[PDB]
């Protein structure tokens, strides 16, 4: 009796690229291409096991531009120039990109707490934080192929910093490539989400949200966003298809956010699987076990992640010391494997990229540890997307209706309910009236209305310019 354990990492970022100067306004994708993008699948060249990815469209462009050469990167040019032709308004846009970043265990480097002490910095201190900064974001590939420059920790020349920006545009360029790679060798399934990330049943229905928050006050949706719900799946499948060669069969929704409606679409669409959270499963059916498959109607099948587990690894290891942490996880599948006479499936899905610079090494000493435990337990097994979807001797149930929510309290005020969040889904509104392009689409994205107030979002006015652009030029 196996107990199957299925990972599933999303990899998201909204677009940051101002569509009037084609600016990238945030280095976050850039960050975590080099950091996290490549290195998530690249274990899977030295553990045997399977690990599954979403890949959001919008992050998929933004990864093709960086690739390419053709991403102008604000902040990434700042750190390139030589100091010496710093702008005023770069020296200070790096250091408070410091500062924000600066309680990060990835930014512990004794160099940057004498730079950030100092009152004004020098030619080689500035080339010392641009180098750092850097460094602080390098992944687990090249934390080794780098070891050497990364033990320095400060007295970087030009030289060295542009040798270790090649090696990390080296690293986005090989990124879509290790994805076919580790989908076509068997080693996990890729999945994708509509196209720039939106809460696809609130654009079906706005009133869903009051199946878990009666007391939510909403704008007056006074236009029809369901034909946009469609195409952001549908531009979703193309894009995917443009990659890999298929069509996706299995998709993240975001948010975990689901709704009668929004399987319905799914369904409609082609999508075989996708997976939701525990708390949307508990506030659909009196009495429901997460380690079953489910069958929406028998249109479509639905996985309910462990929260708890999930949870875990997002939020809580990074506080705990590695091997404790290991420990921590493997008894928990220990408990649930002795806990039913069944195979129990168990989805462990999260974001793939935001935890792990809160981990001591960048969480490479927990899952380089947790991987190579879970290989040689012989009674889990995991699994791809497409083998759970397919694995015969595990139980199942149908399902006929859900309650929408998120994976956030199974509801949606972290999106819509308050003055600031309501304005923005009133500017869309209003926008959609007048909307011309795509760009609507690209407003549609969950990440504006996450940031939008809010006391805790930082570079919080650099999203509220690109929503706001982005509003405009969907006009014109
Ligand atoms: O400056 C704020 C914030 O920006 C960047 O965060 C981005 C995340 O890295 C990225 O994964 C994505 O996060 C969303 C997740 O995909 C999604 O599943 C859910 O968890 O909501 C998240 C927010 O929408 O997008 C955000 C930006 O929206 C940057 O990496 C952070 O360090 C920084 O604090």
């Amino acid at each position: 009796k196996k107990l199957f354990l299925v990972f599933w990492w999303h990899m998201h970022q909204p677009l940051y690229r101002e569509p009037y100067t084609g600016e990238y306004l945030l280095p976050w994708t850039f960050f975590h291409a080099v950091k996290d993008y490549y290195d998530m699948p690249a274990y899977l060249k030295d553990f045997e096991i399977k690990l599954n990815f979403n890949l959001t469209p919008v992050l998929i462009d933004q990864i093709q531009e960086y690739a390419q050469g053709k991403a102008k990167d604000v902040f990434l040019e700042a750190i390139r120039k030589d100091p010496d032709d710093l702008e005023k308004e770069e020296v200070e846009k790096l250091i408070e990109f410091t500062k924000l970043n600066y309680e990060k265990p990835i930014y512990r480097f004794e160099r940057i707490r004498e730079l950030m002490n100092k009152e004004k910095l020098n030619r080689e201190e500035l080339l010392d934080l641009q180098t750092l900064n850097l460094l602080a974001w390098c992944g687990r590939t090249l934390r080794k192929d780098l070891k050497d420059l990364l033990n320095k920790g400060r007295n970087y020349t030009q030289e060295e910093k542009e040798y270790v920006l090649n090696k990390y545009f080296e690293i986005i360029k090989k990124t879509l490539s290790i994805y076919r790679e580790i989908k076509e060798e068997g080693k996990g399934s890729v999945s994708t989400s509509p196209y720039y990330h939106p809460l696809i049943p609130i654009l079906l229905n706005p009133n869903c949200v009051y199946e878990t928050t009666p007391n939510v006050k909403i704008p007056d949706f006074a236009v029809s966003f369901r034909e946009d719900a469609s195409k952001h799946v549908e531009l979703a499948k193309e894009k995917y298809f443009e990659i890999f060669g298929e069509h996706p069969v299995y998709m993240w929704p975001p948010e975990a956010s689901v709704s009668n409606e929004a399987l319905e679409l799914y369904y409609e669409k082609g999508i075989n699987m996708l997976a939701t959270d525990e708390v949307i499963l508990k506030n659909s059916v009196e009495r429901a076990s997460p380690y079953l498959r489910y069958y929406f109607r028998e249109l479509i099948s639905v996985f309910f992640r462990d929260k708890t587990l999930s949870d875990l690894i997002g939020f809580s290891y990074h506080a705990w010391n590695a091997e404790d942490a290991v420990r921590d996880f493997i008894g928990r599948l220990k408990k649930i494997h002795e806990s039913v006479d069944f195979q129990p499936v168990v989805f462990v899905v999260l974001d793939g990229e935001n935890c792990w610079e809160y981990y001591e090494e960048n969480g490479i000493p927990f899952l380089e540890k947790l991987y190579s435990t879970l290989e040689k337990e012989e009674w889990i097994e995991t699994l791809t997307l497409e083998e759970a979807m397919r694995k015969e001797d595990v139980k199942t149930e149908v399902i006929e209706s859900v309650k929408a929510g998120t994976w956030f309290d199974g509801n949606f005020l972290k999106w819509i309910g308050n003055k600031e969040k309501n304005e923005y889904w009133k500017i869309l509104i209003e926008a959609k009236k007048k909307a011309k392009n795509d760009y609507i689409l690209v407003a549609e994205g969950s990440d504006w209305f996450w940031w939008q107030g809010e006391e805790k979002a930082p570079f919080v006015e650099v999203f509220d310019k690109l929503f706001r652009s982005f509003v405009r030029r969907a006009q014109e």
